[PDB]
DNA sequence: GCGATCGC
DNA sequence: GCGATCGC
């Protein structure tokens, strides 16, 4: 699933930056409530890279 | 170790 | 086929 509300996080280069993730996607194992994770791509570098979204964020 | 996802 | 993403 696509994201709409962009997110805070830290890109590989350092920056911070707020992106809107290309896909998301919850990544828990049974029993454990995980983590959603999504991924991103830093617009200056073009290169892609996960990042862990909040924990409210819509899925 | 368990979970999903995909660019490389 | 794997790295890398986190909290348990």
């Amino acid at each position: 699933s696509s994201g709409k509300k962009p997110v805070k996080v830290k890109t590989p280069a350092g920056k911070e930056a707020e992106l809107v993730p290309e896909k998301v996607w919850a990544f828990a194992p049974k029993g454990r409530k995980g983590v959603k994770i999504g991924l991103f791509k830093d617009p200056e570098t073009g290169k892609y890279f996960r990042h862990k979204l909040p924990d409210d964020y819509p899925i």
